């Protein structure tokens, strides 16, 4: 890697790993379309296994960007419409409160207060239906944004219904394979287990626990190499061969709502570039990223804007991830760690590196 990139990276990530006590980390910088990889520490502290370009990390909510694009591809295929009522895909949703709640509200967290987490008690499809049927909205649809797994999770489950394929099946065949993400999984197979890094929470080795709508909201596991291709694909969608996937990517980066100087896409979140580091950095803290915030609809949605800072944070009990890219500069970064450390720290490091490369 050019000495320039190599220096900016090590000068920034080294103290980060030290301050945050991160056991292992993988970083990919996409500069002028080409990726450069950096690895540090352990994937397994006990067995002294190093982090490599083949190590699998839990992406946590970065998975939502995959769900948004899969949803965007289904729209391009004409299988679903974001303007459709949710009941069109789940007729059993009889509760009257589901009246004017569209797939758009679900995908963008603007349904009216759906909870951040689906209760652990919800284990069956019947449990899920009861949960949603009994849910009492706090606000009218399209008025407030409340980051929620139960919102985008449902959007993912419903978006694949017409296709007759399971969520994992549709993700693999419509997104993973066409993009050559051959080491990206929802369920890591035995053959890949040895590359599955351990997450660390308070010194204990952990992996994400099974849960309702986990695949759809936070279940993807991937390597730094596949994540770099993921970013390349989102930077230059017009270079993707699949027509509907190319369109789906563009739809996920469109701006449907605005809150502060942040815009909500499908999974992805955007800000105008150049961007005030404080705007992102401070907005990341899980005290502002999860809170209730009024939204302004952008009617009609603005098509993917090249001059944007597109990103998404993700975390599970033992992993912390972050992705950010600027289409206009063909610049991007991916940071995967097996320790869930503060979001502001992630955004700060990402900004420093990316700002330095223009
Ligand atoms: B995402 O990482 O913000 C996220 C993830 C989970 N999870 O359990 O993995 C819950 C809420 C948000």
């Amino acid at each position: 890697a050019p000495q320039q990139i190599n220096d900016i990276v090590h000068r920034t990530i080294t103290p980060l790993i030290e301050q945050q006590k991160i056991p292992g980390m993988a970083v990919a910088v996409i500069y002028q379309g080409k990726p450069y990889y950096f690895t540090w520490g352990y994937a397994d502290i006990a067995k002294k296994q190093p982090v490599t370009q083949q190590t699998l990390f839990e992406l946590g909510s970065v998975s939502k960007t995959f769900t948004g694009v899969l949803g965007g591809d289904a729209i391009a295929r004409g299988e679903i419409k974001l303007s459709d009522p949710t009941t069109k895909y789940w007729p059993e949703l009889t509760a009257k409160q589901w009246n004017g709640i569209t797939l758009l509200h679900l995908a963008t967290y603007t349904a009216g207060g759906l909870p951040l987490q689906v209760p652990d008690e919800v284990k069956s499809s019947s449990d899920l239906l009861r949960f949603y049927q009994n849910w009492q909205p706090a606000w009218a649809p399209g008025t407030q944004r409340l980051y929620a797994n139960s919102s985008i999770g449902l959007f993912g489950a419903l978006a694949v219904k017409p296709s007759g394929l399971s969520f994992e099946q549709a993700m693999q065949t419509r997104v993973f394979q066409p993009l050559k993400l051959n080491h990206t999984w929802i369920n890591v197979p035995p053959a890949e287990e040895k590359n599955y890094a351990w997450g660390y929470r308070e010194g204990k080795a952990v992996h994400v626990s099974p849960g309702a709508l986990d695949a759809e909201a936070y279940g993807v596991k991937s390597t730094i190499e596949d994540m770099a291709r993921w970013v390349q694909s989102n930077l230059k969608p017009l270079d993707i061969n699949e027509k509907t996937l190319q369109q789906g990517i563009q739809l996920a980066q469109s701006r449907y709502w605005q809150t502060g100087d942040m815009y909500q896409g499908l999974g992805w979140e955007m800000l105008d570039w150049p961007v005030n580091p404080d705007s992102i950095i401070n907005g990341s803290d899980n005290k502002i990223a999860l809170a209730a915030r009024p939204v302004k609809a952008i009617t009609p949605p603005t098509p993917a804007v090249r001059a944007s800072w597109v990103h998404k944070t993700g975390a599970t009990g033992g992993f912390g991830s972050y992705v950010a890219f600027i289409p206009e500069k063909e610049l991007g970064i991916v940071m995967l760690a097996n320790k869930n450390y503060p979001n502001p720290a992630r955004v700060d490091a990402a900004w420093q590196i990316l700002n330095a490369l223009q």
